[PDB]
């Protein structure tokens, strides 16, 4: 995924899945 | 977790973590 610099209001629904869960 | 109904601005940094991931 590309990120919401520092999850904010976009980067998690996305992220904290196959990154590290 | 308790939810925004169907995800929304605030359900998952948070819910598909340890539901099913």
């Amino acid at each position: 995924c590309s990120c919401s610099s520092l999850m904010d209001k976009e980067c998690v629904y996305f992220c904290h899945l196959d990154i590290i869960w």
